[PDB]
DNA sequence: CTGTTAGGGTTAGGGTTAG
DNA sequence: TCTAACCCTAACCCTAACA
């Protein structure tokens, strides 16, 4: 089912871009709590971030 | 303009979902002819279907 | 086979008309 | 007034090219 991105994902996914870098999606995802999502969906909402 | 659905594209429409299964509408488009739509439309007109 | 990421392609679903 | 047909676009998928 398609779940919109919650405001403590974002935050997540850029704390995570932060300290391990844009790109490292796996390694992103392992370290914070995601809405079960993939390393696909995080490369996704990335660049979704920059087009908003 | 503003273009109502045929009997045939509805025809179409039910094989290609059977053949190719709901939601994979950019198929469907490419192995039926259709009134010069686009598989936004054939998802809209599915979605019209099942509410009729 | 399990898994990865960049990037183009496609779909879901709520909102917007046309008539 | 009502609603099927159409629009917007974030979210999700497919594929290449590897490890």
């Amino acid at each position: 089912k398609r779940q919109a991105w919650l405001w403590e994902e974002d935050k997540n996914l850029r704390s995570g871009v932060r300290k391990y870098g844009e790109g490292n999606w796996s390694k992103i995802l392992l370290h914070y709590k995601f809405n079960n999502r993939t390393s696909v969906m995080l490369k996704d909402r990335w660049r979704t971030m920059k087009k908003l």
